[PDB]
């Protein structure tokens, strides 16, 4: 009973923070979706705080998890790179609200010492893609005369963009969405 | 004068956001008082809208421009790129606010116009897509709605980042997304 309304309520607040943004959503807010008042939510949760803080670190954890295997796992450079996005696209469709969150909300999260972990994500996100896209240069699986720097800043800064429009459940599948983003990354949107 | 203060206000609500600013803090940061706000400007939320309409206009009008030029189809999504980069280190923060910090003023009558240059970015850049694919410039084994959706999401990502002065133009950063988005990252 009250595991799964706990885990219920958790996704009704990350919905809204997905949609109205962390700052401009209010206990009350999740309490008025849920049906009830604040203190039945004060019950399951010691704040919105730590609510956001569950919600970032179920995704993450998942997330990071995979990375770090798929970097580990003797794959070639260019079908690592294709596994790392294609990580990140299943992550918009399984866990959309998470995402939106984590793409555009929490710019501010990082004066705040709880979440010093977001900013360490970045930094390991950084040495772990563009560790994929160095040892991709040095094989001659990518090209050398494109830096390797601003490379990962593409990738970093598309990488979650599509949670804007994507609606998971729809007839394109997030797979499709990969593939062909992949296609054009790696191989160019102008003919051969 | 006028001019200072809107740029100071336009840095605020790019680094705090729009509704964590307000008069007082736009007044603070340049050193003004809040009275000498109020005989430039009637609200935030018009300095705001006179951000945007600059930034938009100056924008669509050269995107309207090269679509006329005449130019190959390659060239002219280079062109459109090109201009969107140079958009971000010229006004940098009517970018961020554009790209990052008006979700919330989408359905907001006085700020119809965004819908509207959506509607026209859409005719604008997907007709050059359209184009480009019909006289082979660009693969015609492609989703050409997915491809422009890619254009559109990451045509001012950058904004997080760059900033003028850095170690490298935007010139340099717009040369090279173009070279992976239309030649890829991949050896030959
Ligand atoms: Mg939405």
């Amino acid at each position: 009973g009250k595991s799964g309304r706990r885990t219920e309520l958790l996704d009704i607040a990350a919905t809204l923070f997905a949609e109205r943004g962390l700052r401009a959503t209010t206990v009350r807010d999740i309490a008025d979706a849920a049906g009830i008042l604040s203190g039945s939510l004060y019950h399951h949760f010691d704040s919105k705080e730590s609510m956001v803080d569950e919600i970032l670190r179920g995704f993450l954890d998942d997330l990071f998890g995979k990375y770090r295997e798929i970097v580990a796992s003797g794959l070639d450079s260019r079908a690592t790179l294709e596994a790392l996005v294609t990580t990140s696209y299943e992550a918009i469709d399984a866990s959309h609200s998470a995402v939106a969150i984590y793409q555009d909300e929490v710019k501010h999260l990082v004066a705040n010492e709880r979440f010093t972990y977001l900013s360490e994500l970045n930094t390991e996100f950084r040495e772990l893609w563009m560790g994929v896209l160095e040892a991709g240069v040095k094989d001659g699986s990518f090209r050398s005369d494109i830096d390797v720097e601003l490379a990962f800043r593409f990738l970093r800064d598309t990488a979650w963009v599509a949670v804007r429009w994507y609606r998971p459940g729809g007839s394109v599948t997030v797979d499709t969405v990969a593939k062909q983003y992949l296609s054009i990354v790696l191989d160019g949107l102008a003919s051969p």
